[PDB]
């Protein structure tokens, strides 16, 4: 049972297909049209069904050419309102019918951000983008909003003719709109069954550039050249991912670089991965995000978590594959460096929540919990740590990668639970069941806090980061003179970031130390978003008033939640910037992404 959904479950009925015909109205900030759901009964004598909705206006529901009765239940907070539909004729098991729902979204749809022209790069045209994961698809259209159900889809999207629509699907042509010659209709087809959280739409002044045999990059004109360079490794990553996972079944792998308010680093929308423009470091150093979203084309989009309680299945396996891709590209020592880094991030998350908090469990219970509030590095890094620990237990990376590929083949096009995964693990490693029985399954899967065992990590690339961080932490005033730009000589951007992560873990440092760090390393000059983020956090937590405007600027000029939330939170905790932090939020709130606005508000204890 999916406790995040109010819809009929898959054991009652199953959506097979969605045909979406809609029009994007920028003047009203609404999407209007029809969602035609092909639904298969899973029960004898089925006379009604229930769908998820959130802030949707329902005009009518049509079956067999006639309007039918429906009722909207009372709103249940972030879950929205259940929509019960009375079928005109009782259905037998496996019978399929088509239900056409006429609907309109609210301008406040939590799935959508509507951008004015001034919020874009080009400054002439408006822009719209969606983000459905986890449970926001219901805020665009009525559906069984649960990843336990998979469906194909086709869509026709009417937009002002100067603009371009793209979706998580294969592009299927464009025409003038016969009802309004100021508009164009873009058509789309997704022929691989997907969970509805993978439905995506963007509308804006988009151009494209080819960067590989199956990849275009899309953005506004002013970002195209930079993005084409930044993500030039994409095809080589796809080839490695195919070796690890089996065939790529989705046809195209395009990339869309969003405006700065995109709340995530990446989102694995099928055929069209969405990325933050904060990846545009100029040197490809943040390309692990591409490798990660590529990997979801197997772990997530083919084998899918059955409910959000089992989210770690999606993210843990994907981080595991991500790090393997990067390991092939740049070496096994680099894979170990990033694995160790991720353990550090797990340390941070556990410290933040508290070692007994329910959100530090690998498998969670999301009953009455908004997924956006529970979201953290835990499913990512506790999940990766489990897989990395099992890798080392069961005989190494090539043995465990054999399992991963067999796992993907086994559960392709299905939605599964932790027990399904574990059962298959035991089946596959039939001859190592005694080794498997040494794992403390109850602790790993269901207990809060750090995992019961830390895996073994090569320290080669990490040693210099730790060494330099320790020099700074143990330095006294009379030691500050010895630090010099040459300290950074042999460190990669990845190592500089890790040096800062190590140091941030022991923050605050004395203000004089941080002032010296800027004097000799000039971190204010670095544009790499990950580095700048940790440096600004270090400054604010160490009470450097000079860093206040810098932190405010970064918190607001982009909206990746990873950066925006902790920067606002740090700014709120520093007495000198507290009032500015709350004021800046209040002034920006209306033009923020709805999810980001909500979470920053909660973080700051405002509204
Ligand atoms: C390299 C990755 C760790 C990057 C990470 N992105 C992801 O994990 C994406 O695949 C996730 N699909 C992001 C997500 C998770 C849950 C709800 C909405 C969106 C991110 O930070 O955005
Ligand atoms: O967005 C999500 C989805 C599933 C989850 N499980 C735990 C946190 C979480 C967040
Ligand atoms: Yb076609
Ligand atoms: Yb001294
Ligand atoms: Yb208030
Ligand atoms: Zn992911």
């Amino acid at each position: 049972v999916d406790t995040c959904s109010l819809a009929s479950p898959a054991s009652v009925c199953r959506t097979k297909h969605l045909h979406l015909r809609c029009s994007v109205d920028f003047t009203r900030r609404t999407l209007t049209g029809t969602a035609a759901l092909t639904v298969q009964s899973q029960e004898d004598n089925l006379r009604s069904l229930v769908l998820d909705t959130k802030d949707l206006t329902i005009e009518k529901v049509v079956i067999n050419g006639q309007e039918v009765k429906y009722a909207l239940g009372e709103r249940q907070s972030y879950k929205g309102s259940p929509m019960e539909i009375s079928l005109p004729i009782a259905l037998s098991k496996n019978q399929e019918i088509v239900i056409e729902i006429s609907f309109e979204t609210s301008p406040k749809s939590s799935a959508l951000q509507w951008l004015t022209p001034e919020q874009t790069s080009g400054k002439e045209h408006p822009y719209l983008f969606s983000q459905c994961q986890a449970i926001h698809c219901r805020a665009i259209l009525p559906c069984q909003d649960t990843p336990s159900v998979k469906l194909t889809y086709t869509a026709e999207v009417s937009v002002p003719k100067e603009l371009v629509a793209l979706m998580s699907a294969i592009r299927d042509g464009e025409t003038p709109d016969p009802e309004d010659p100021s508009r164009k209709i873009y058509k789309f087809i997704q022929k691989v069954p997907i969970p509805c959280y993978l439905i995506a739409l963007v509308v804006g002044a988009l151009e494209s550039r080819q960067i590989g045999p199956r990849t275009l990059v899309w953005s506004e004109k002013e970002q195209v050249e930079k993005s084409a360079y930044e993500f030039s490794e994409t095809e080589s990553m796809l080839k490695i991912a195919e070796d690890l996972g089996g065939p790529y079944v989705w046809g195209q792998y395009d990339l869309l670089v969003l405006p700065p308010s995109f709340p995530y680093g990446g989102m694995e929308n099928p055929c069209l991965t969405f990325v933050t423009p904060t990846l545009l470091a100029g040197d490809k150093s943040l390309s692990n995000v591409i490798a990660h979203e590529i990997s979801h084309s197997w772990t997530g989009n083919l084998v899918t978590n059955k409910t959000w309680d089992h989210f770690w299945l999606n993210e843990g396996h994907t981080v595991y594959l991500e790090r393997h891709i990067c390991g092939r590209l740049f070496g096994e020592k680099f894979r170990h460096f990033n694995a160790l880094g991720g353990w550090g991030e797990l340390q941070n998350s556990v410290k933040t929540f508290g070692e007994t908090h329910p959100f530090t469990k690998l498998v969670v219970d999301l009953t009455d919990i908004d997924p956006d509030v529970a979201y953290s590095s835990v499913p990512y890094e506790k999940g990766f740590a489990l897989l990395f620990y099992l890798e080392q237990l069961l005989g190494g990376p090539e043995i465990f990668l054999g399992f991963l590929k067999a796992y993907v083949e086994k559960f392709s096009y299905k939605s599964i639970t932790t027990d399904d995964w574990k059962d298959f693990l035991y089946s596959y490693f039939k001859d190592k069941v005694d080794v498997l029985n040494q794992v403390d399954w109850n602790a790993w899967l269901y207990s809060p806090g750090l995992p019961p065992i830390k895996p073994n990590y090569d320290m080669t690339l990490t040693n210099a980061c730790i060494a330099l961080s320790q020099r700074w932490i143990t330095a006294k005033e009379d030691d500050l003179n010895s630090f010099n730009a040459t300290d950074l000589k042999d460190l990669s951007s990845h190592q500089l970031n890790e040096f800062l992560a190590q140091t941030l873990q022991r923050a605050p440092l004395p203000l004089g130390h941080i002032k010296r760090m800027q004097e000799v390393y000039n971190f204010n000059a670095i544009n790499n978003s990950e580095i700048r983020f940790r440096w600004l956090r270090l400054c604010i937590q160490s009470k450097w008033e000079d860093a206040i405007p810098l932190a405010l600027k970064m918190a607001t000029e982009q909206g990746r939640m990873k950066f925006t939330r902790p920067l606002f939170k740090d700014l709120a905790a520093f007495d000198k910037s507290h009032d500015q932090a709350v004021r800046t939020y209040q002034e920006h709130k209306a033009s923020m992404h709805p999810v980001t606005a909500m979470l920053v508000g909660k973080d700051l204890k405002v509204d």
